[PDB]
């Protein structure tokens, strides 16, 4: 039999690598996951290991070419779900890490503040842009900046009165979708 697993993600992380993601058979055992180059010939995933559980990675020289896949879920060999893309409609970059922030200056009345928000990049850096996000701790929608190129940003005008949260994701140049967001930083003026 099979069960009912289906497709959660595919990401790929610098569009030179991807690997897809499904859930579980509900655990039953004869899982498995088949591609093709085409719109043909279907070929058993060739690395149920590398991007862990329920998965399929696929190294770079899936990227050589421009690639337009299709992959199925099969359990026992009927397949449970299907899928076509792409590596340039998944492409999710990793987010920033080591954030950091110093006081710039403190307007004349002393009841604002700019900073300078800082991070690196991602290790495994398709030139990658950020978009930075910032709100009171206790508000509830996200002030959101231009993507900008620096690994750091200044941020004016913050009202010294409130403590804030940042959070910067990373994008790729141009169309590009966005990834996961950085652990979030506090600051606190």
């Amino acid at each position: 039999s099979s069960k009912e697993p289906k497709f959660t993600k595919c990401r790929s992380p610098e569009r030179e690598t991807f690997s897809c993601h499904w859930t579980d058979e509900v655990n039953l055992g004869p899982i498995q996951l088949f591609y093709t180059r085409r719109n043909q010939e279907w070929k058993e995933c060739p690395d149920y290991v590398s991007a862990g559980e329920n998965s399929c990675y696929f190294n770079s020289s899936f990227t050589s070419i421009w690639i337009p896949y299709c992959i199925k879920l099969t359990s026992n060999g009927g397949t449970v779900d299907e899928k076509c893309f792409s590596v340039d409609e998944i492409v999710q970059p990793d987010p920033p890490i080591a954030l950091n922030w110093t006081l710039l200056n403190v307007s004349l009345t002393g009841i604002h503040a700019d900073i300078q928000v800082r991070w690196e990049a991602p290790r495994n850096a398709m030139v990658l842009e950020y978009e930075l996000q910032y709100k009171e701790v206790n508000e509830t929608k996200w002030k959101m900046m231009d993507p900008i190129l620096t690994t750091s940003v200044p941020v004016y005008s913050l009202k010294v009165d409130k403590e804030y949260e940042v959070r910067v994701r990373s994008k790729q140049r141009n169309s590009g979708n966005y990834g996961e967001f950085s652990e979030v930083l506090y600051v606190t003026l």
